């Protein structure tokens, strides 16, 4: 077959209008194969979804004690290793989640804590930003060792920022020429320079883990994601084809600890941005909070059904919000076709989610905050199909049901007791964000006034 034409994402949105939807990149030693609008990210994610869960090789992750069965969930090769661990965990939050709704009551809980940090903060401008990670934060340390820490608590604060700068690190210059050659981390010194700080996260990881062994009682059922991880890993003593293994363990929690993380709290940094750059769109979603829950009733899940207009504001928070541009980086394990063209096996594949959020061709005005992208005439909520920021396919977010979660009780609670402004005397700010494999605002301060 033909392959696709060739000559970060306004680079991206040249090279489509220059080569079309489907075209190819040769990044050193990796061949690439983008793929933009929601055809040929649904044709290659979705429909050769078979051949296109796999991930590319990385093997600087070997720092990080990766082995064959003990690759985590996100950066985890497509088999039995990821699959055992992407169904346990799809699985466990499902559980977790029905029964005694423990999902909704941490989270109901942390947005009450959420609602008292930023109420010592009224009357005086502050970046949302460190709180939202908190908050977010112990959502999934609730999931995940079944606990919350303080907003001080020194090892917590230590773990979140150790968490943010091993982000910056996976976006480095050093990580690409060490991931080509592997021989390189053989040098002492090169070899503890290359991932620092997420190795520092494994640590502090680490120590949590051992702590929360000595709590856990087996005679009860889990009562979190660990429990239920290590329960399993009593039952696999004596299967070197498990994937619930010591190794895997630190690995697994660090990847829906870390992902859950700075996705879901950007986006409600996003969120708030929106609420103070468009007052008039906040105003309606705290109407509709009044006629719907009130002002004293803590928001919950069934509220949502009855809210089209707020559900509309969260899914463009995320639309317009476009936090994972890029998306995360698939590989082709066979030969496929993508709309027409042939794409070898081995392909570094790259779905450029932006294009789809913003495809120009869908939304009535992809580059604005418009609520009405998801509402008709009457008022009720739509969901377009173009509507992926959780990706598509079998390797789509498996933290999707949470982050939905997540983001509705969050953003509910705080519009319910506070109002948000820009602080007068400061610049109105910039609605375009910082660039990076996740996209951040652009530092802003607000007021959270009560109501
Ligand atoms: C606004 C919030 C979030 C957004 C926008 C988001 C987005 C994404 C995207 C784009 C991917 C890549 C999908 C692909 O490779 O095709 C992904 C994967 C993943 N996400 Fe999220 N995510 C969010 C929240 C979460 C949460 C809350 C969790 C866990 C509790 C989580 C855990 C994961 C994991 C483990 C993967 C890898 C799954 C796999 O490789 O099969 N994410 N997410
Ligand atoms: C969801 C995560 C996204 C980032 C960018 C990512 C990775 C790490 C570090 N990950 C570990 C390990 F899992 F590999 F062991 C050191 C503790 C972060 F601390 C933060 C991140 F955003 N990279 C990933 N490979 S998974
Ligand atoms: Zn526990
Ligand atoms: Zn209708």
């Amino acid at each position: 077959g033909k392959l696709p034409p060739g000559p970060t994402p306004y680079c991206f949105d040249q090279l489509r209008r220059r080569f079309g939807d489907v075209f190819s990149l040769q990044l050193a030693w990796t061949p690439v194969v983008v793929l933009n609008g929601l055809a040929a990210v649904r044709e290659a994610l979705v429909t050769h979804g078979e051949d296109t869960a796999d991930r590319p090789p990385v093997p600087i992750t070997q720092i990080l004690g990766f082995g064959p069965r003990s690759q985590g969930v996100f950066l985890a090769r497509y088999g039995p290793a990821w699959r055992e661990q992407r169904r346990f965990s799809v699985s466990t939050l499902r559980n977790l989640g029905l029964g005694k709704k423990s999902l909704e009551q941490w989270v109901t809980e942390e947005a009450a804590c959420l609602c008292a940090a930023f109420a010592n903060h009224s009357g005086r401008p502050f970046r949302p930003n460190g709180l939202l990670d908190k908050a977010v934060s112990n959502v999934i340390a609730s999931l995940t060792c079944g606990r919350r820490f303080e907003y001080d608590d020194p090892r917590f604060l230590r773990l979140l920022d150790l968490a943010q700068e091993g982000l910056k690190e996976e976006s480095g210059f050093l990580r690409e020429v060490l991931n080509a050659v592997p021989v390189l981390l053989h040098i002492p010194a090169l070899a503890g320079k290359v991932l620092r700080f997420q190795k520092a996260f494994l640590t502090q990881l680490d120590e949590l883990l051992t702590e929360h062994r000595m709590t856990w009682d087996p005679a009860q059922p889990p009562r979190d994601l660990t429990e239920a991880f290590l329960a399993e890993m009593e039952k696999a003593k004596g299967n070197p084809e498990s994937s619930f293994n010591d190794e895997n363990l630190r690995i697994v929690v660090a990847d829906l600890f870390s992902a859950g993380m700075v996705t879901t709290s950007t986006t409600l940094a996003w969120g708030l941005l929106l609420m103070i750059l468009h007052p008039d769109v906040q105003r309606r979603v705290q109407q509709e909070i009044d006629d719907v829950i009130g002002q004293v009733r803590r928001p919950e899940m069934g509220d949502q059904a009855h809210m089209p207009y707020t559900t509309a504001v969260i899914h463009e928070v995320q639309r317009f919000g476009d936090i994972v541009p890029l998306g995360v980086t698939h590989m082709t394990s066979r030969d496929i076709e993508v709309q027409g063209f042939r794409i070898p096996k081995g392909t570094t594949l790259i779905t450029n989610l932006s294009s789809v959020l913003k495809d120009e061709a869908v939304w009535e005005k992809p580059f604005r905050f418009h609520p009405e992208h998801f509402l008709d005439a009457q008022g009720h909520f739509v969901k377009p199909e173009a509507f992926l920021p959780f990706s598509a396919g079998r390797r789509a977010c498996l933290g999707e049901p949470l982050a939905r979660m997540e983001l509705f009780l969050f953003f509910t609670s705080l519009l319910q007791h506070f109002s948000f402004s820009v602080p007068t005397g400061q610049p109105r700010p910039s609605h375009h964000g910082v660039f990076a494999f996740l996209v951040s605002p652009s530092p802003y301060e607000l007021c959270a006034v009560p109501r």
